[PDB]
């Protein structure tokens, strides 16, 4: 179906966009001396790109044509003031990645595309884990950051 | 999706309930000198609990709120007088685990919960193997128990 | 000895009950982003079940009849609003486990059940260790929570 | 202490007595072509002797005077005409040994002999396991011998 | 020599005295859920005893008569209400031990006891390291305890 091919193409763009946003978070963290949180964001950036490549590769095999779209400039970095701002932005990113996979799966289900739904399954489960990890880091960051200097202690140690 | 959350919380209860029935089956076999069969039921009891912990872990990560319900006292163990009774009860238990997994999957499907459906898939297939395994053992048990003493050699060997 | 057969049977129930309470504590910790405390409670839940099975196995061989009772829904969890609440409830549970083991031993003693008395010995010892370990964690949790965010710091370090 | 010292000496004799009965059970099984059951009884005979020796050793260290009494000739072997009969005798042998271990423990408890009570603990636990094992074998022997030749078929599987 | 022989005997007592104070410090830390600090004090208690023994051994070889005196009950533990107090007591304990090692060395120097001075050399150096270590820990304990719960957080990191 039309809607599936459009949405599959969109996934790729979303994977790459997320990759750039993670890279952006990593730069903010490094600029502000959060090397542990920076390394985490760089690792996620690489992974989001791998997810994009995996979609490209499945599309190529299934003859879903991929036309690469622009990857927008990340903008949230203009407003980030603290680690909590960055993690919040990152949680919203993953929640959108999730929604985006659910919309693609629904479109696959509508046209009985069982191969695509099958392909999507490990991604649905990965998203559940991702959103859980980020939600949890954001809670820690918010909590630790109630005492001056304490958040700084667990970048240098845990990340 | 309020039905999905309810059936999920109930699924955990079903895993733990089944875990307790296997233990009772284990106890009946031990009390009646069927050590091999008791050992079997013990392993399955541990396994059912692991499934329950699996469901709990997924629900936590997915913000499906879990409230632990009572785990009922196993009841069929009061009735059992031969190994065939025990295995028949266990078959019915596995058939009930399967239905409650299929009902949970149906509620997930209805509300387009693709992650829950994805999570359930390995459980669907495992229920297929488990029912088949129980059904087969129950067939050997029924058959072998037609000769006095013969069923003891299923236990002593296998 | 009739008393002893009843208390032995209730002892199995108490192990499975505490197993379930430890689980409820795991859920609350996970729900509230305390993964180290959660994993700790989950390990405890497993070990409590193993003790239950140890009791069952002994009763089977000593011809003490085991009829498995219902395992009640844990109730404390409905009331917990901090890690300190949870650990306090865990202390009370192990103090309750200690008492039920001492009552069981006391009944064994009265009817000269030397085998059961011998059976319980490693459990008496184990309880001394469990209570001390929990009392101690509760002291650390209580102290560290006097500074905002600090308790969070040691869910990652310890555990 | 005199009751305790007498029962301790009595307990050595009971171990050695038990060892000889196990040996006569092994002779019987062997004479009757039950080699696996004979091997079982032979290992138990040596095991009973080892317990006797453990007792002797503790008594020497604790200055409990040991004088070796006669080891009575086993008489139960006169009545045995099937494997079931032999397993029944051994069960009762093991129950007899439990009771006199318990009698010894009560004498120790009355005279506050904490060291002797401590020494006895692993034996009390061992007896639970042994009576369970023997009771369970007897149940299997009894069930299997309901069909001609079947008991024979499971002796070679051990 | 009589001053030297008396101070040598006095020095054995001081080692054993120090060992007991370290042990009471470990009891305190333990009673108060400071397990890492308790482990530290426990290893130091055994270490102090080892030094006492080294002294005893040298005195036997050198024909310096040793008569073991009473090891006084530690009293400083009565006043301790925080980890800071305990570390302060231990620092002063270690400073007390340095001075009496130095007093022993001066008695040896006055009576030209070159062998005893040689024996003492590694202890003099060890004391420099120990007082430095204890002084440094105390500084950290004092700084960290300025923030509620913080001292607690660094006990588990050791």
């Amino acid at each position: 179906s039309e809607e599936l091919l459009d949405l599959f193409n969109r996934q790729v763009t979303q994977e790459f966009t997320a990759s750039q946003v993670y890279l952006s978070a990593s730069i903010w963290f490094d600029q502000n001396d959060w090397e542990g949180m920076a390394a985490y964001m760089l690792a996620e950036s690489a992974e989001e790109r791998e997810h994009g490549l995996g979609f490209v590769d499945f599309a190529n095999k299934r003859n879903i044509p991929i036309e690469l779209q622009a990857v927008p400039a990340p903008v949230s970095c203009a407003e980030w003031s603290s680690p909590e701002d960055v993690w919040q932005s990152i949680l919203e990113l993953e929640q959108a990645n999730t929604r985006s996979l659910l919309n693609l799966a629904e479109a696959a289900s509508t046209c009985h595309d069982f191969a695509v739904m099958a392909f999507l399954n490990p991604f649905h489960l990965q998203q559940v884990n991702e959103e859980d990890k980020i939600g949890s880091i954001l809670a820690k960051v918010t909590d630790e950051n109630r005492t001056p200097g304490l958040l700084r202690s667990l970048d240098v140690v845990s990340f």
